[PDB]
């Protein structure tokens, strides 16, 4: 399965056009109005105004190939900063056998670059932003753990309900999409910013439609 479309919110609007602009190209990004969408190969992400008085920030893993990792990673540098953590400016997770790159954006999303060395294509040519494949992983932070597994469970996903733990992060998923199920309080990785409960939407492959509300709660929408 793979993510369609995403809805996120953003108290930054105008910064957030003009950065992805710049970073994916204008035929990757369309403005609309109050909101605009940004193309990630199969995947498409809006991102809409926020409500005043709330940041709304999110954790989101880009898909690269295999053999992309290391344009990928001097190709999002020229855009900021790479995050570190433990004084690296890189990651290798051993579970998805995958190396991860990070930068923040201007509404303090944790834009992530990951190449899944054997659950992504080798691509035999040159990396850009016309590379980027899928969304390859997105937070999923509610107020009741237990309930969202559940419901996922019953959305149809890969879940293993004895397997999940409420106090802590799950992941949820296969091949190169997996959905980040955990509660608020815990820091990010490669991040100062610590999760926190923010509305969104997400349409899946399979016709899945799925909503978190302000309050924490996952809901099944379709
Ligand atoms: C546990 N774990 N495994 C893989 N990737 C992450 C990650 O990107 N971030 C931001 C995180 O807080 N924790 C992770
Ligand atoms: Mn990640």
């Amino acid at each position: 399965a793979s993510i369609k479309q995403l809805t996120l919110y953003t108290a930054e609007l105008d910064r957030m056009l003009a950065f992805y602009t710049n970073m994916l190209g204008a035929q990757h990004v369309h403005e609309q109005a109050d909101a605009f969408t940004i193309q990630l190969g199969v995947s498409q992400i809006q991102f809409r105004a926020a409500a005043d008085g709330t940041k709304p920030f999110y954790h989101i893993a880009i898909n690269i190939a295999a053999n992309h990792f290391q344009e990928g990673k001097a190709w999002l540098s020229g855009f900021g900063e790479l995050l570190t953590e433990n004084d690296e400016d890189q990651a290798y997770f051993p579970f998805f056998n995958a190396y991860s790159c990070y930068v923040e954006d201007p509404s303090g999303n944790i834009i992530e670059l990951i190449s899944r060395q054997q659950a992504a294509p080798v691509l035999d040519k040159p990396f850009s932003a016309d590379q980027l494949l899928s969304i390859g992983e997105i937070n999923i932070t509610t107020s009741d753990v237990e309930q969202a597994a559940t419901r996922l469970k019953q959305a149809e996903l890969p879940v293993k309900l004895d397997q999940i733990e409420p106090a802590g992060l799950n992941f949820i998923g296969a091949q190169d999409l997996f959905l980040l199920l955990g509660p608020p309080g815990r820091r990010w990785l490669f991040s100062e910013r610590v999760a926190v409960i923010y509305p969104l939407q997400m349409e899946l492959d399979n016709g899945v439609s799925l909503a978190i509300t302000e309050t924490g709660e996952l809901v099944i929408l379709e």
